[PDB]
Order: structure tokens, then sequence, then C-alpha cells
């Protein structure tokens, strides 16, 4: 809608203080000019159809509760916004600066957020297995990498495709995470993840395991529930991320890694450049090591660190 720019002030779910891109039209609406055709924030109130209510506040300050997921949304699409263009000069998801538009409060107790093709939608939770999701920029930001390869690669979502697909997401939505550097890890969905019980996550990169996820090609799922098990086999991939990034020995393979950086660039370039709708693991690795040949040389450090990290995830 058409107004002034403002900055507001507000907390998010996690009880912490940001400001946030605001137009003031006789009340100050979540709609932030700074950033490509604009990011929107909307108020489905408990409903599901979309988007509901541009978010409109009476005073630029957002510290009710009530507030908070929308805080949340609005600022991490920012941040997420923020590492494609600085990062990787993607202007938005679809690299045409599109608006980012994102509900919160959708449903009741509702334990989960997506992509939908056009927009962000966020539960608030049931308040047992998860606060609203909104509060985790890894979970932002993994949702968001979805729009990404579906504007790019089209990775279909089921078995090894479908499992690079969400590995993707939970790669770009940790590289956002460490972006903000607040507080990174490589676990996902740590911050709004069952409130009861510290120290856990959905998921972990560098030790899948922990959560009962496959480590090594050997061990993947190959049943048909979760679409074959794409957010299962993923744990092959984020592990193989991970040592790219952090190393170690895994499985008695050394890899020696090379920094977050360098990782994604890597997957970047294997998303946008290499990737087809069809990839599988092996496909995935021949991607990455091109990738890296790309970028760093054939005889690099960079191209040998990603065969030993594919090798210590057994995928040939
Ligand atoms: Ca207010
Ligand atoms: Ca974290
Ligand atoms: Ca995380
Ligand atoms: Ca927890
Ligand atoms: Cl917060
Ligand atoms: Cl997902
Ligand atoms: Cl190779
Ligand atoms: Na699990
Ligand atoms: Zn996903
Ligand atoms: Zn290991």
């Amino acid at each position: 809608i058409t107004g002034t720019s403002t900055v507001g002030v507000g907390r998010g779910v996690l009880g912490d203080q940001k400001n946030i891109n605001t137009t003031y039209s006789t009340y100050y609406y979540l709609q932030d000019n700074t950033r490509g055709d604009g990011i929107f924030t909307y108020d489905a109130k408990y409903r599901t159809t979309l988007p509901g209510s541009l978010w409109a506040d009476a005073d630029n300050q957002f510290f009710a509760s009530y507030d908070a997921p929308a805080v949340d949304a609005h600022y991490y699409a920012g941040v997420t916004y923020d590492y494609y263009k600085n990062v990787h000069n993607r202007l938005s998801y679809d690299g045409n600066n599109a608006a980012i538009r994102s509900s919160v409060h959708y449903s009741q107790g509702y334990n989960n957020a997506f992509w939908n093709g056009s927009e962000m939608v966020y539960g608030d939770g049931d308040g047992q297995t998860f606060i609203p999701l909104s509060g985790g920029i890894d979970v932002v930001a993994h949702e968001l990498t979805h729009a990404v390869t579906d504007y790019t690669a089209g990775l279909i979502y089921q078995n090894e495709s479908g499992a690079i697909n969400e590995a993707i997401s939970d790669i770009f939505g940790t590289l956002v995470e460490f972006y903000a550097n607040k507080n990174p890890d490589w676990e996902i969905g740590e911050d709004v993840y069952t409130p009861g019980i510290s120290g856990d996550s959905l998921r972990s990169m560098s030790d899948p395991a922990k959560y009962g996820d496959p480590d090594h090609y050997s061990k993947r799922y190959t049943g048909t529930q979760d679409n074959g098990g794409v957010h299962i086999n993923s744990g092959i991939i984020n592990k193989a991320a991970y040592l790219i990034s952090q190393g170690g020995t895994h499985y008695g393979v050394s890899v020696v890694g090379i920094g977050r950086d360098k990782l994604g660039k890597i997957f970047y370039r294997a998303l946008t450049q290499y990737l087809t709708p069809t990839s599988n693991f092996s496909q995935l690795r021949a991607a990455a090591v091109q990738s890296a040949t790309d970028l760093y040389g054939s005889t690099s450090q960079e191209v040998a660190s990603v065969k030993q990290a594919f090798d210590a995830v057994g995928v040939k």
C-alpha cells in the first residue's frame, strides 16, 4: 500500500528486541520497502484463508506477545533476502526482486511452516511440539530456499532428488542463521522445537544419527513414507555439507574443512548451474565437484575436500 517508510521496534518469539521496516499510512503496516519489491507480513487471525490482512499496528511498537510471530516472520524474511543478495547476488527468491509475503497466526495449534508457491505460511505451534515457527531463522530461510530451488533446479520432492531438495534448504537455512550471526549452529529448528526440552532440535547436520537420521548412503531409507524419506535421507547430504565446511573424520574418512562461505559458493553454484529436477546423490557429488572446479580449480584443496566429504558419506 502507499505511505511513508518508517522503522518500528519490537520483540520476536524468543523475547529479543529488533528494529523492523514498516510503512506509515494512518496505521503502521509490516511492509518493508527497502528490499526489492517489498516484504509484506500478514495476520491470518487463526483462520486458514490466505494471505489475511496486511499487519497493522497503531503505534509502530511490537512488544505484545501476539505481535512476536509477525516481528520474526518479517525480520527474518529481510535477513534471508539480505543473505541471498549480499552473498550470492540473487535478488529475492526468484532472482527478480519478487515481493516476499508471509502470513502468521495461520490456523490454530498448527505445528508447521511452509512455502506454498506464492508466500510463506507460519503456524503458531501447539505450544508443546513448537512455539510459533517464524521464531526460527533457519526455519524461515529453509522454507524460502524451497522457493529458490523451485526457480532454479526444480528438484522433484521425492526420493533422492527430494532429499537433496530438503538438504539444500537445511544448508542455506543454516548459512542464513550463521550470516545473521546471533546464535548459529548446525541444528535445524532448535529455537522453536519443544520449548520444554532444552538442547534438542528437528535434525542435526553435524550428527544426523543423534535424531535417528542416516549419516551414510548404506543407511538410506528406502520406504514410501515422507515422500520416500526426504526429511530422513537429507541427513546424508547434510553431514557431507557439514564435513565440507568444518571437516572431521567420519567412518574413518578424513575431510579437511574449507569453511562456510566456500560451502555456500559451491552448493549455490551446483543448485543454479548443474542440478536438474531428477538429480540423485551421485549426480549431486558430480555437480558439487564441477562447481568447486569452476570456482577454485581442479587441483584445489576445495575440490579435494568435496570428494573427501562425499566419500565419507558413501556417495560415489
Ligand atoms: Ca503496537
Ligand atoms: Ca541456532
Ligand atoms: Ca539452527
Ligand atoms: Ca526444545
Ligand atoms: Cl527474538
Ligand atoms: Cl519442509
Ligand atoms: Cl569425484
Ligand atoms: Na528423527
Ligand atoms: Zn523443507
Ligand atoms: Zn562421524
